[PDB]
């Protein structure tokens, strides 16, 4: 199986591993509930080195990126990053990703691990002009620190002024105990939070310095369990779930990342513009089960005997004390308070659409 440079460290911290799409990554280290609670009130350290990273350089890199991306990548300056979708002509999603501008006409694309080869072929297909696409995936590790105490812990790791960083701002080549790392103010949890990109070699080192520096603040290793519980409460999409070949960024609730009046044409622009200006026929919602049952990805959602969509992620909400779900459903069913039926092993169980994000 596929393994991050952090792998050999999991046993020590009690990492229960799962074969998450070829990569074996931790679902937990102690408890989904405790991990969620930590990132909510202390901080939490996720290994996220499965992610791919691709350098795009050349004089025509910006024009190339502007056709490929839904966001206006002109808005970037070196030291700044943005979240974006990459769409097919029909507005279906190739991937969602972060682009960092590292300098004039150099860009770092942080892409989903599952999609690196897909994304690469799609990009190389539409290359034109002076554009170089360099896969740097197996050279870069990624550690994320997430919570109200994340800033306080990060002070203790580097001399660089990470406290000055605004959201989506980054410092490159910053020193963490003699280790050069890119530090960005970006998360995947819905709290204050930073992400640390380093050489594969240096990941375990930095991991240890983060557990040490976080010990006093209540910092624990967190996994994919907590990751999804946090995503619900923040209504954050995950590719393969909220975002796929068949779901539009508008439908997934990330229209903010679609700048449909960009002067540049981009793949999907016409379809996405209409969905932005008129509203989409499907809407990503939160579901909480009113009746006993476990929702998972793919379960049909019904109202009055007719399908209205599908559950896209299943998880638990400590906040509510309930089983909960993110679902993509018809817009006319999407109002808060609406009751629906989610099919769990050939029997319809009720759920009530709730306010998300929190």
């Amino acid at each position: 199986l596929k393994r991050t440079p952090l792998f050999d460290l999991y046993k020590e911290y009690g990492g229960k591993t799962i074969d998450f799409g070829g990569w074996e990554l931790p679902v937990q280290f102690s408890s989904i509930k405790k991990e969620h609670e930590a990132v909510r009130t202390a901080a939490g350290l996720f290994d996220v080195s499965h992610m791919g990273e691709v350098e795009v350089s050349g004089n025509d890199s910006l024009s190339f990126l502007q056709r490929l991306m839904t966001n206006d990548v002109s808005a970037l300056t070196p030291g700044r990053a943005q979240y974006t979708a990459m769409c097919y002509p029909d507005g279906g999603t190739v991937d969602d990703l972060l682009i960092y501008q590292k300098g004039e006409n150099r860009y770092l694309l942080v892409i989903n691990a599952s999609n690196i080869d897909k994304d690469l072929a799609w990009m190389k297909e539409h290359a034109a002009g002076d554009v170089q696409i360099d896969n740097q995936s197996d050279q870069i590790a990624l550690l994320a620190v997430q919570g109200p105490k994340a800033e306080a812990i990060l002070k203790n790791l580097t001399d660089a002024d990470v406290s000055a960083l605004k959201p989506f701002a980054f410092i490159d080549e910053a020193d963490i105990s003699g280790r050069k790392a890119l530090i960005s103010r970006t998360g995947y949890t819905g709290e204050d939070g930073y992400e640390i990109y380093c050489r594969s070699d240096d990941a375990m080192h930095i991991w240890k310095k983060i557990i040490d520096a976080g010990d006093a603040y209540g910092l624990i290793p967190c996994g994919l369990g907590a990751r999804d519980t946090l995503r619900f409460e923040a209504n954050i999409p995950l590719y393969g779930q909220e975002l796929t070949r068949d779901i539009t960024p508008i439908e997934a609730g990330i229209g903010f990342a679609v700048k449909h009046k960009k002067e540049s044409d981009f793949f999907g622009k016409s379809v996405l513009s209409e969905q932005k200006e008129n509203g989409a026929k499907r809407k990503l919602v939160g579901l909480e089960m009113i009746e006993k049952g476990i929702p998972r990805h793919g379960y049909e959602v019904f109202q009055n005997g007719k399908s209205v969509g599908k559950v896209t992620t299943g998880t638990q909400s400590p906040t509510l004390g309930k089983n909960v779900g993110l679902a993509l459903i018809d817009s006319e069913t999407s109002e808060i308070g609406t009751v629906v039926d989610v099919e769990i092993r050939k029997k319809l169980v009720k759920a009530k659409v709730v306010k998300t994000p929190f």
